[PDB]
């Protein structure tokens, strides 16, 4: 009742990340209808907007708030796996992290037309940025808008870098910048408009809401992918949710169907529309349209486990969370001052945009990347601190000051699985991060190593002068083989999650699109998202999306050809 006798020549599976870029380029000319589908909401909650209220989102309604099956080799745990749920997607909930990875990460890729060469014009044509002048690295005419953080941690911070040069590592000025290798410490830029989260939505979406050949529908959740025996012809949706009326919309002459549902969501809608591993597929009645094996296979995400330590008694209140709370735990005014009159202090952080790349063991490229946060975790699980952190609000307590340095098996091993679990189309997928599976350990090492590195960085003189022992692991972790364990009971995701439906050369009976995004034997249905992404690039993969997307869309539109 929303789509009433229209045909669409471009039909948006999700409003996240690529979506809000996919929907810039189309419908700027005036000749394509577009219609974007989103399940959750508008973006309008200042929540969103002010970086420090990332504690907020978590497991919050603007989270799709999933768990993980059963993970055995994770001393029997479910994973909770953050996700956005409203227009903008996961660009609009996340840390604000810019990072590209390293060029041998797209060489690696190993499919035409999409090597290190070929992706570098179009992270720089996406950016303006607010500390790098203009050059083969960095752009300045660009959407998006990237940041150094505008809050230092005077004391922290600097005692961070000082015990990173002391422990043997070099800076790196611009992890962005392929000239140069990708290890060393230094500050991480951020996604950010003066202290403003400059998610997808805001730079892409928001300003071209009044285009007339653009319609977007929030809260409308898609069942599946009309596809005539092969050829979609539209989606299926409901825009009041599992207990509404089931809508169709219909795409045009030459009409085409994008799945920007994220690399958790669209494996899954393709599943529940016919495409997927037959076998999966007969279990639940799904009638077979394409038989591709690789549809929810080779999910990659980036494991994460901490370390955390107080600050001796002499120090109390130099860390972030004391420029947030007071002692009763209610924000401070000074910090809030700061923010809407100036664009600074702590509310403008999302706390982990220090930190450095580290090979554990003469990689090719390094394994680990570390997060330094000048504030005390209070629980190992650092997605869980952070959901703490946001209800510690107003408690009345006072928030220990400390450090905690969070540790990344940046370029895994291992890799997941994305399933149907049920035949509703509202039911949680099933998931399965497969962190720790990979059959060298290699992940579990590059952890475990981290472990080691960290301890050695917090006996630094340098921070030694700060710090006062540690709370996690703590002394009691002490043994390689308990230091494993600690990282089996604790690990959680740096929430990346790529690579679910891969792209590959003609030929790859593993991969699911071609290198131009097309799934094989279908027509009409293209997936612009994190899932085509072959190989995770070291670092947040939020970048690298909206990369992928504004490639997408030159190619639809015919200004850019690849291979
Ligand atoms: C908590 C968190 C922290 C992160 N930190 C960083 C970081 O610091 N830096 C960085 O670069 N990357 C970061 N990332 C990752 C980055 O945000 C994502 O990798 C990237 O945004 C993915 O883009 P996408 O378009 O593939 O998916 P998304 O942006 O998630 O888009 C998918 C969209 O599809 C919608 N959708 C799903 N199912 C349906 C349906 N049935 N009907 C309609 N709509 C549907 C979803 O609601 C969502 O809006 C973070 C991720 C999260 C979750
Ligand atoms: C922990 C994050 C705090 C965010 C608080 C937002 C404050 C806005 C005041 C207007
Ligand atoms: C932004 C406000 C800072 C709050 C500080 C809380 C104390 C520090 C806990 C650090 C835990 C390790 C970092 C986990 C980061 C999770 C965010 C993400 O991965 O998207």
């Amino acid at each position: 009742s929303s789509p009433v006798a229209q045909k669409y020549d471009y039909i948006l599976v999700g409003g996240g990340t690529a979506a809000c870029v996919l929907a810039n380029r189309l419908s700027a000319d005036g000749s394509k209808r577009v219609l974007v589908l989103e399940a959750g909401p508008d973006n309008t909650s200042r929540d969103v907007k002010i970086p420090a209220a990332i504690t907020r989102l978590f497991r919050s309604p603007l989270d799709w708030n999933l768990f993980s099956e059963l993970q055995e080799q994770l001393a029997e745990r479910q994973i909770y796996m953050a996700r956005g749920r409203l227009l903008g997607g996961s660009s609009a909930t996340n840390a604000t992290l810019y990072h590209r990875g390293a060029a041998g990460d797209y060489d690696a890729w190993g499919v035409e037309g999409w090597s290190s060469e070929d992706v570098l014009s179009w992270f720089v044509q996406a950016e303006t940025n607010a500390d790098f002048g203009p050059g083969a690295y960095h752009g300045s005419g660009g959407p998006m808008r990237v940041e150094n953080p505008r809050y230092t941690n005077k004391q922290l911070h600097t005692a961070f870098f000082k015990a990173a040069e002391e422990v043997g590592l070099t800076p790196n000025s611009d992890f962005n910048d392929w000239s140069h290798d990708h290890a060393g410490y230094g500050t991480f830029q951020v996604m950010q408009d003066k202290g403003t989260r400059a998610d997808m939505y805001r730079q892409y979406l928001k300003p071209v809401l009044g285009r007339r050949n653009l319609q977007v529908l929030t809260g409308a959740a898609v069942t599946k992918v009309n596809i005539d025996q092969a050829q979609a012809l539209g989606v299926e949706f409901s825009t009041d949710g599992p207990t509404g009326e089931r809508l169709s919309a219909e795409l045009a002459p030459g009409g085409e169907v994008i799945m920007c549902a994220g690399a958790v969501h669209t494996p899954f809608l393709l599943k529940h529309s016919g495409v997927g591993p037959s076998a999966e597929l007969k279990e639940f009645g799904i009638p077979v349209v394409s038989n591709l094996a690789g549809v929810g296979q080779n999910l990659q995400d980036q494991p994460a486990c901490l370390t955390a330590a107080p600050v001796k008694e002499k120090y109390d209140g130099i860390a972030i969370s004391d420029h947030i709370y007071n002692e009763k735990g209610q924000i401070r005014k000074r910090a809030i001052a700061s923010y809407l009159l100036g664009g600074r202090g702590g509310l403008t952080s999302t706390g982990c945009d220090r930190g450095a790349f580290v090979r554990t063991a003469g990689q090719a490229l390094p394994d680990l990347q570390v997060r330094f946060v000048p504030g005390m975790a209070l629980d190992p699980d650092g997605v869980s601190t952070y959901v703490r952190f946001a209800k510690f609000q107003s408690q009345g307590l006072k928030w220990p000051s400390g450090i905690t340095m969070q540790l990344i098996a940046c370029r895994p091993q291992s890799t997941g699985s994305v399933g149907l679990k049920s035949a509703d189309p509202f039911a949680p997928p099933k998931l399965s991060p497969g962190y720790l599976t990979d059959k060298d350990g290699a992940d579990l090492a590059t952890l475990r190593k981290g472990i080691h590195w960290a301890r050695d960085v917090a006996r630094s003189s340098a921070l030694s002068e700060y710090l006062d022992g540690e709370l996690f692991p703590g002394s009691g972790v002490v043994s390689d083989d308990q230091i494993d364990e600690y990282i089996r009971r604790s690990i959680h995701s740096s929430n990346a999650i790529t690579g679910t439906c891969k792209m590959g050369n003609a030929g790859d009976s593993s991969s699911v699109v071609d290198n131009q995004l097309r799934v094989h034997g279908v027509e009409g249905l293209r997936v612009v998202d994190a899932s085509v992404v072959p190989k995770i690039p070291g670092g947040q993969t939020g970048a690298p999306v909206v990369m992928i997307a504004e490639r997408a869309a030159a190619l639809l539109t015919g200004k850019a050809t690849i291979g």
